[PDB]
RNA sequence: GGAAAUUAGGUGCGCUUGGCGUUUUAGUCCCUGAAAAGGGACUAAAAUAAAGAGUUUGCGGGACUCUGCGGGGUUACAAUCCCCUAAAACCGC
DNA sequence: CTGTTTCTGCCAAGCGCACCTAATTTCC
DNA sequence: AGAAACAG
């Protein structure tokens, strides 16, 4: 009974097989298929981007109101148009920033220039490789900038309402279709507003010297980077404690150590030479005074000039260590770089700081220092080795004198647990990787369901996933004793050579079923084929009612006109969902991510009411089933009412049994899509196996090929045969039972 | 294969911002037309997922913060269930 | 009740964390 | 990837 588990882990598939005793027992394939979060995390950005703009110009509308006694709501937008501040024939801030270099400025129009440069303040250029489109444009526009009192002078003399080259069009002062050319760093702007405030003051304006400094304060307010502490790993040894940051003194102390102390012992293992603590001290001495140990004194204080490993000057170079000790308890050291290191915040910095011993020039001087990366161990381990190292002690002897042992799992379970709960974990945050040990694991927890404890384990696909699923594998899982190495690699090269040797190498490339024949070579001829000629390929049904809400576009009603049937028609496909209107902008809708089933009672025709991410986020559940319409207007869409009962929801890749009035018998097949535009489904057979089309298949698939075996727009009102069905991770299918319709809730 | 370190180049996740683009309401400038009807360039302002939540502190506020297109767990299936997934300051009494 | 085409938001600058890869050192 | 208008 030599029992194995073999997994072809892919991108988007999991193929496995099953064998005993040298004979293939069970074979599947599951097909769970840019960035998964590299959306929603532009989205959330952009978001509180705006938000935060938005906040920041409100509370300038605050400041400008109180001290100019101006009306708030006279710069909030009432009934969907423009702000009562702006009403009439405007003078442009381009115009109105200039006179305020010449001429004193009304109080109205002075509020619009602070929220004019304040809505765009510019680029902020803290760092000042090569150099990015935005990079190139604020240095060639500082360049021009050098004669010209401020940026609104600038623009409003070089680019506001002046012709292009032989043109009768006015140029652009604002960027416009992907150029950058208009960038101007941020400091200049806060110089103009600056500039105006002085000439403004020097012309007969009068305002309290608090407004000026709150207005410039709220205006170029940036936040710095959210508390990021959560995100820092844990020590190797001690995993309930933080990694330590590698400026801490500790840190430095034991990776000078570290160097030192191996470059000792590679001398030894190269020309026998034995030194000593003295020999350590030395070069410690030489760190600890300036950060520094370049190559040309260390073979100085112990031989002649030589080439051992090398790459550059400094053997040793603590670029931070120096800019520390300037700057200035040993427990509150590795404290006090700890919080530079994490509170990127210089006030709250400043505070953390002020709980320690030390002066204000010293805060300062310490707020001021940019600290980042740790060390793979935490300062509990590095108080415990650092000691032993500091008398000559190697890491690995220091480690074995004070027993420490790198952590590991001791209890292994009968099904292998969740990914997230081991010490794998924060290794992994690419939702891609997680997405395929998360099947991986499905899939073999149901395999053990089904057939028990299992011998060994083979795996094959970045080939660091293999060692990352092995390592979590063998960590976590019991196998079957195999006496009185449970989990193995295959090698690819190896895998790819027995494909071509067994005759495998071309067999079923275009389709999914390869995957599994992948999986038998894992675990290792007619008979195997045999085998996999029965695979029902495994797909899950996508249930996730999240996703963008709409369409990004968007668009004037007058674009549905034609395919709607004007006005008329616009408000009906508004009623229906087949538009929305969010913020008073008219988009399309986002994923159809389910559709409801129902047969009226009598008839038995079939009815679809197709639901959207939209419907989801107003909670609301649509009751209307699609109605084929005429060319160019809208047929009203048919209430669910008492006459039609609700069979079943579908979602993307739900299995279904469906058979037409022309199909001798039915056929189950994948759902894909419902078009609501003409009421059809889009179906695929499960492997794409385009060679063993049936005839029966054939009706159903008349335009498979080669690549694809798919079928579009297939009537559901007159289907004969309608029924869903459920598929398990392994490829066993069985009748849905029925549940009755899932509603929003709230 | 495993533990530690160094240098360099990448990937992902997260955060802080900038500039567009579009829709809307107007305006500046120009253009065809008898009028109708318009057209183009440019400028400003509002909006930029629907919609919600919340302590610090007893209550309230936004000139506060956060959630809102991701992943995991659960299982005839994987979801709207469960977890990743909050916490301070300031103003007023 | 089928068959086919059309249309979809985007880029830039910088800072953090977790990893990967390629070399190099001490060790098991 | 996937909604849905256009087309037959």
């Amino acid at each position: 009974m030599a029992r194995i588990l073999a997994f072809d882990i892919g991108i988007s598939s999991i193929g496995w097989a099953f064998s005993e005793n040298d004979e293939l027992k069970d074979c599947g394939v599951r097909i769970f298929t840019e960035s998964l979060a590299l959306p929603r995390r532009l989205a959330r950005s952009a978001r509180k981007r705006l938000a935060r703009r938005k906040a920041r110009l409100n509370h300038l509308k605050h400041l400008i109101a109180n001290e100019f006694k101006l009306n708030y709501e006279d710069y909030q937008s009432f009934d969907e148009s423009l702000a009562k501040a702006y009403k009439g024939s405007l003078i442009s801030p381009y115009e109105l920033r200039f006179r305020a270099l010449n001429e004193l400025l009304s109080k109205q129009d002075f509020a619009r220039v602070i929220l004019h440069i304040a809505k765009r303040r510019g680029y902020d250029d803290i760092k000042n490789k090569e150099k990015g489109a935005i990079l190139k444009a604020i240095k060639q526009n500082e360049e021009k900038l050098a004669n010209y009192q401020s940026v609104g002078e600038y623009l409003y003399k070089e680019y506001f309402q002046k012709f292009k080259e032989n043109s009768k069009e006015f140029t652009n002062v604002r960027n416009k279709k992907e150029s950058y050319e208009r960038c101007i760093a941020q400091s200049f702007l806060k110089d103009e507003l600056k500039l105006i405030f002085k000439k403004q003051r020097e012309f007969g304006f009068s305002f309290s010297k608090k407004f000026e400094e709150e207005v410039l304060s709220v205006a170029f307010y940036k936040r710095a980077l959210k508390d990021f502490s959560h995100l820092v790993g844990n020590c190797s040894f001690f995993t309930d404690e933080k990694r330590a940051p590698k400026n801490s003194p500790l840190a430095f102390m034991f990776v000078a150590l570290t160097r030192i102390i191996n470059l000792l012992n590679n001398l030894k293992n190269t020309e026998g030479i034995l030194y000593t603590k003295d020999d350590l001290n030395a070069l410690l001495n030489e760190v600890l005074k300036n950060g520094t140990l370049t190559y040309k004194q260390t073979k100085k204080l112990l031989g002649l000039s030589d080439d051992y490993e090398f790459k550059g000057e400094k053997g040793t170079y603590f670029i931070e260590f120096k800019k520390y000790k300037e700057f200035i308890s040993q427990d509150d050291l590795n404290e006090i770089a700890k919080d530079i290191t994490l509170i990127k915040d210089e006030i709250k910095l400043k505070k953390a700081l002020a709980k320690y011993d030390l002066n204000q020039n010293q805060i300062d001087s310490l707020s001021k220092l940019e600290f980042k990366d740790h060390l793979n161990i935490s300062f509990k381990a590095l108080k415990l080795v650092t000691p032993l190292m500091l008398e000559g002690k190697k890491y690995d002897e220091a480690c074995n004198e004070l027993n420490l042992k790198v952590a590991i799992n001791e209890d292994k379970k009968d099904f292998l647990p969740a990914f997230n709960e081991t010490y794998y974990k924060d290794e992994v945050t690419n939702p891609v990787v997680l997405r395929a040990i998360k099947e991986y694991r499905k899939v073999l927890n149901a395999l053990l369901k089904k057939y028990g404890k299992v011998h060994k384990i083979n795996i094959e696909l970045g080939g660091y996933i293999a060692r990352l699923v092995l390592n979590y594998t063998k960590d976590y899982l019991d196998f079957l004793p195999l006496s009185d190495v449970h989990v193995e690699a295959k090698s690819g090269m190896l895998t790819s050579a027995l494909r071509h040797t067994w005759g495998f190498s071309a067999k079923d490339r275009n389709n999914h079923l390869h995957h599994a024949i992948d999986a038998v070579i894992i675990a290792y001829r007619q008979k195997v084929l045999d085998k996999i000629d029965e695979i029902f390929v495994s797909k899950p049904e996508r249930k996730k009612p999240s996703g963008a809400l709409h369409e990004e576009t968007f668009r004037k009603e007058e674009e549905f006109y034609q395919s709607y049937g004007g006005k008329e028609g616009v408000l009906k496909a508004l009623e229906l969902g087949k538009i929305r209107k969010v913020n008073g902008k008219i988009v399309k809708n986002g994923d159809m991510f389910r559709v409801d089933i129902f047969k009226h009672k009598k008839t038995n025709k079939f009815y679809a009411v197709p639901i959207y991410t939209m419907d989801f986020a107003l909670k609301v559940l649509p009751n209307k089933a699609v109605a084929r319409s005429k060319k160019g207007e809208i047929k009203d869409w048919i209430l669910m009412d008492e006459n039609y009962e609700f069979c079943f929801s579908l979602y993307k890749d739900s299995l279904i049994l469906i058979q037409t009035k022309d199909m001798q018998e039915p056929e189950f097949v994948y759902y894909n899509a419902f078009t609501s535009s003409t009421v059809s489904l889009i179906v695929s057979k499960h492997d794409n196996k385009f060679e063993t089309l049936s005839k029966n298949q054939k009706i159903l698939f008349k335009n498979a090929n080669e690549k694809e075996v798919i079928a579009k727009s297939i009537g559901i009102q007159n289907l004969k045969v309608f029924e869903k069905y459920i598929v398990s991770a392994l490829g066993e299918v069985t009748k849905a039972e029925f549940r009755q319709r899932e509603d929003f809730k709230k």
